[PDB]
Formats: structure tokens, sequence, C-alpha cells
């Protein structure tokens, strides 16, 4: 050997991911409703996804799309 780099790391943790797709939240967005970590995307499809905006963590019924962290339209 004798080259370096001798030591596994470990990738970026789940805690920074969303509960969905389980990709990189290039936006991370806070939910009022209940509070949790999704994609820019992610939550917006959701409420979509669904009859109407029924946030999937807790039942909740028209959750402030802008309430999240996102100074950009969302
Ligand atoms: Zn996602
Ligand atoms: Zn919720």
């Amino acid at each position: 050997g004798s080259s370096g780099s001798s030591g596994e790391d470990d990738p970026i943790p789940d805690e920074l991911l969303c509960l969905i797709c389980k990709d990189i939240m290039t936006d991370a967005v806070v939910i009022p409703c209940c509070g949790n970590s999704y994609c820019d995307e992610c939550i917006r499809t959701a409420l979509l996804e669904s009859d109407e905006h029924t946030c999937p963590t807790c039942h909740q019924n028209d959750v402030s799309p802008d309430a999240l962290s996102g100074p950009s339209s969302g």
C-alpha cells in the first residue's frame, strides 16, 4: 500500500434526505402542518397526488404551500 486515503467514510446521512424519494432536497422545505423535510418538488407534487392538498405525514386540508421556507414562491 503506502499510498494513502486509508479509511472508509460515510456519505450524506439520511437526516439530510426527504421521506419520499430519498433525494437531496435542493431547497429544504419545512411544512407547518406537522414539519418534515421534502424536496421543493416532492412536497409540491405530493399535495397534488392526493385528491386535494392533503399532507401525507398528517392528513391536512389546504396546507399553506407558501408557509414553507421558500421565498422563491415555494
Ligand atoms: Zn424527494
Ligand atoms: Zn403534515
